[PDB]
């Protein structure tokens, strides 16, 4: 099964992974219904998922990637929030579980930007105890994967896709909204993505203005 391997504080690989985490904060134009209201997170812990089987079906579908895209895997390192990910940490990401791309799974440059679905679509009812999206109490997670991307197609406007336009492995969804769009990265087969990092975290009440 799933090994989950805990990265000191002190390690270089823990600090870059919150690093990445804490610099990629942006304001939501929601203004934080969805993830709640801060400008930093308290990271609890980083731990890296070991298992078997999900690596051996990530490497499996990386070489057929490779082969059709001039032998390059097209890999990036991007966040993911969700209900389901417990599940992904020992079952893997599955495409059988509304986005503006498609049936796809969603991934972002953004921390702030997978922090919305911690708890589901648009923050569902907030952390299970206090009903609250913006709990500065209850521990949340998140993942920082390895995605395999591959050929992307470049998607402007909201289209229904069931998979990746032919020829392609992934698309770059840029849904506009009074003209300004930041980038979704959508795959199509679970396997194209591997939850590297395990993000246990808070989010941190702002000191009052
Ligand atoms: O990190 C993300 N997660 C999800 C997401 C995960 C699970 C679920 C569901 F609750 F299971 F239905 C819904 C959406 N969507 C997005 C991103 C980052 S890019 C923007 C879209
Ligand atoms: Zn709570």
């Amino acid at each position: 099964g799933t090994i989950l391997l805990d990265l000191a504080p002190e390690d270089k690989e823990y600090q870059s992974v919150e690093e990445e985490m804490q610099s990629t904060i942006r304001e939501h134009r929601d203004g934080g219904n969805a993830g709640g209201i801060f400008n930093r997170y308290n990271v609890i812990r980083i731990q890296k998922v070991v298992n078997k089987k999900l690596r051996e079906r990530f490497c499996h579908r990386q070489k057929e990637v490779s082969e059709e895209n001039h032998n390059h895997h097209n890999e990036r390192m991007l966040f993911h929030g969700s209900p389901f990910i417990n599940a992904i940490i020992h079952k893997g990401f599955d495409e059988r579980h509304g986005g503006m791309f498609g049936a796809g799974i969603y991934f972002a440059e953004n921390s702030s930007k997978s922090n919305q679905y911690v708890y589901g679509i648009g923050g569902g009812t907030g952390c299970p105890t206090h009903k609250d999206r913006s709990c500065y109490i209850c521990h949340r997670q998140m993942l920082f994967c390895r995605v395999t991307l591959g050929k992307s197609f470049l998607q402007f406007s909201t289209i229904k896709m069931a998979h990746a336009p032919p020829g392609h492995h992934s698309v770059i969804g840029r849904p506009s909204v009074n003209g300004l769009a930041y980038a979704e990265y959508v795959i199509y087969r679970g396997e194209q993505a591997y939850p590297e990092y395990l993000i246990t975290y808070q989010i941190m009440k702002p000191e009052a203005p």
